[PDB]
């Protein structure tokens, strides 16, 4: 089997992305930010704080005839801006573009933080990180890649996020036309449950290239990237104006800047992020600071190739036994 669905973004700055997801019988169809970066598949509720609801599209599992609830299961998590939602769980049917995973746990959400509530646009969340994340107890879920995996026609996943545009994420098939030149495959580690892999270096712009292990984690769940200190600086002092501000909680940039590219290395190849991918806008409606969208990773713990990386590239996470991760450029 396989399975295709497009992913959109929630906003003009590609904040986040969401993918359509069927779930229960008739179906219920959400929409979800599809996160490499966790490994639970949660959605906003007929359980959730009334209060914690506000536009959200909600699961009804008393609707679904083929709901179950998972007796004596819940689930409890938080994210890395310090988001965090709990619940009970479900098995039910889930389907994503086509592909059908029968008996998948679906997360039910009592409670949300104000982050979720906030954000109308988001029905939750679907992990598709390594299974050993996932937080329900006492018995921990599979992953949906991980429930579907034995039934596609190949084990892999690819994301292939837009800029400013819609993208695709499709399960078990490489699409050889969504992607130029070839696919530069890399070793990941899994111990820590992440996509993790080690950059191999990067450029600012039509700089050279320095040569200098970058490990971090491939995550469709956070909006920019997140790298060294030393590399950060790098790239902002090639901007004239930009600065680390501590009120606003990064680097800034005049919004009349035109910003350098940014490269980074997967082995012997190069992904190229344009200048404009970096650019988040203004750090408050009419204000002539923008928000970048490459910022240090010190005191995260890990550097984090999110969207803003991603986006750039075709990007093939391979379930194989022995894991990898492939990245082309589009
Ligand atoms: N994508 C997610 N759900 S969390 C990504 C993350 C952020 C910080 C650290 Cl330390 C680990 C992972």
């Amino acid at each position: 089997s396989t399975g295709s669905a497009t992913t959109t973004p929630i906003d003009s700055l590609d904040d986040a992305y969401i993918t359509p997801v069927q779930i229960g019988t008739p179906a219920q169809t959400l929409n979800l930010d599809f996160d490499t970066g966790s490994s639970d598949l949660w959605v906003f509720s007929s359980e959730t704080t009334a209060s914690e609801v506000d536009g959200q599209t909600i699961y009804t599992p008393s609707k679904s005839t083929t709901a179950k609830l998972l007796s004596g299961a819940t689930w409890s998590i938080s994210y890395g801006d310090g988001s965090s939602s709990s619940g009970d769980v479900y098995t039910d049917t889930v389907s994503v573009g086509g592909l059908t995973v029968t008996g998948q746990a679906v997360e039910s959400a009592k409670k949300v933080s104000s982050s979720f509530t906030e954000d109308s646009t988001i029905d939750g969340l679907l992990g598709l990180a390594f299974s050993t994340l996932n937080t329900v107890s006492p018995t921990q879920q599979k992953t949906f890649f991980d429930n579907a995996k034995a039934s596609l026609d190949s084990p892999v996943f690819t994301a292939d996020l837009g800029y400013h545009a819609p993208g695709t994420y499709n399960f078990g098939f490489i699409d050889t036309t969504a992607y130029t030149g070839s696919i530069t495959y890399t070793a990941v580690s899994t111990k820590q449950g992440f996509w993790e892999w080690t950059s191999t270096g990067y450029a600012v712009g039509s700089g050279t290239f320095k040569s200098t292990s970058i490990d971090g984690i491939a995550d469709t769940g956070t909006t920019l990237l997140y790298l060294p200190a030393t590399v950060v600086s790098a790239y902002w002092a090639q901007v004239s104006g930009a600065k680390s501000s501590s009120s606003v909680g990064g680097y800034v940039f005049p919004c009349s800047a035109t910003l350098p590219s940014f490269t980074f290395g997967v082995g012997s190849a190069r992904i190229v992020i344009p200048g404009d991918y970096i650019d988040f806008g203004p750090i408050s409606t009419g204000s002539s600071s923008c928000f970048g969208g490459i910022q240090s990773s010190a005191g995260i713990g890990i550097n984090i190739f999110g969207d803003v990386a991603l986006k750039a590239a075709f990007v093939v996470f391979n379930g194989a036994t022995t894991p990898t991760l492939g990245f082309a450029s589009k």
